[PDB]
């Protein structure tokens, strides 16, 4: 179903992220700000300043590791969908 | 991108699911049962029996009015991801 398919959109592309550097478990700011920019362009502004990319990982980084893990990445899921929900 | 179509399914398949009956937001037994079944077929098993309706909304069930809501359905799509992440 439409459903399964945007469960595995979900896995797959936190890893392609995931996986280029360090841990292949986690998303640094590098990997988080590649993913924001080339995934995520209708939905947010492209992130071009260092102190834009710093704010962002501050914000999801709710463990304080200064990475972002798979259930931080899903609470970004939900408040982009959120935020997209209630535009509408 | 593939990201943004999850997203998008997201809100659908909430969206035809809650709007069947009542709240027009929510997610009441028949209808969460229903989007288990037709939309989860390969991740979770056909719900049949009212007393596993029952529990499965008493789980996801945050706030306690007895429904699901948008939130909730996230925080349910959140387990499910996490389940089949790491299956594998
Ligand atoms: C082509 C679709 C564009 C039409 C649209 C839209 C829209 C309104 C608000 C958002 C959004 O996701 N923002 N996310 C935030 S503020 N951060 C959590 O997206
Ligand atoms: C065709 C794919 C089947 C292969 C597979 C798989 C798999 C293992 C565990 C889950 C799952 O999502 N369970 N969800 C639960 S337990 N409730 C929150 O799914
Ligand atoms: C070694 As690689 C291509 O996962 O950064
Ligand atoms: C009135 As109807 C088709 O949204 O249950
Ligand atoms: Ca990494
Ligand atoms: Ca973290
Ligand atoms: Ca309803
Ligand atoms: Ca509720």
């Amino acid at each position: 179903s439409e459903l399964e398919k945007a469960v595995v959109a979900l896995i797959d592309v936190f890893h392609q992220y995931s996986g280029r550097e360090g841990d292949k478990h986690k998303l640094k700011k590098s990997e988080l700000k590649e993913l924001i920019n080339n995934e995520l362009s209708h939905f947010l502004e492209e992130i071009k300043e260092q102190e834009v990319v710093d704010k962002v990982m501050e914000t999801l980084d709710s463990d304080g590791d200064g990475e972002c893990d798979f259930q931080e990445f899903m609470a970004f899921v939900a408040m982009i969908t959120t935020a997209c929900h209630e535009f509408f």
